[PDB]
């Protein structure tokens, strides 16, 4: 009944449903993140570093998800000539990005057909003036 | 989007509670120690009980039993960690934080609008099972 427990049991739930459609892909739900960062960040060079702290992970913990991801030859790595190893996306990588990027987009659409479109429309704003009260 | 705001909210929300529970001069890491007690005191607890429970190492359970004990909030006799009335008392009074947070968001919203966004949250959970 409060909007504590209704807005905490929602993420749960999104990002229950969410792992479970990365599955279908063999994938982690922190694979996810790190793929998608490297999705969005590839144009000058990720190193393993800059992943585990725009993460905020290990880097031991890192290192091993690398060399998962790596194994499926989803991601490479070429040393950088200005001693620091930068992690690149394959085109497999990005195909793979770009499938369950679709699927996310899927999921919004699902939730928004749940609502009319005024309903969805007023659910938005007051869900914005809540997220500011906030902050 | 959903997702978007949905976990933008949930981050606000877990600081928001956090920021209230400092007004009382307790960190999240003391406010469980605290409530762990006051659940689990009818047998007695020692240092090592509250660590396993708590998943925490011997030093950090160490550090917050004392900072909390110098502030009379707990007790200990031989050993044996308890919490005193003023601990219990702190421990229920945090639930006025959740009541307060509560009530801050639903009067951002009229009634009905929020009777309509509430049946409509609970319709997209039960989309999400």
């Amino acid at each position: 009944f409060t909007y504590s427990y209704l807005f905490r049991m929602i993420s749960h739930e999104m990002k229950q449903k969410a792992d479970q459609k990365l599955e279908q892909f063999d994938i982690t739900n922190e694979q996810g993140h790190t793929l998608g960062y490297l999705y969005a960040h590839q144009q000058d060079g990720l190193t393993q570093n800059d992943i585990a702290k725009a993460l905020q992970r290990t880097g031991p913990t890192v290192s091993n998800l690398l060399r998962n991801l790596e194994r499926k030859k989803l991601i490479y790595r070429y040393v950088d000539a200005q001693r620091r190893k930068n992690i690149g996306l394959t085109t497999s990588g990005i195909k793979l990005v770009e499938a369950f990027t679709s699927i996310f987009d899927e999921m919004e659409q699902t939730l928004v057909s749940q609502l009319s479109e005024e309903e969805n429309e007023q659910m938005k704003a007051n869900l914005t003036k809540m997220l500011s009260s906030l902050q």
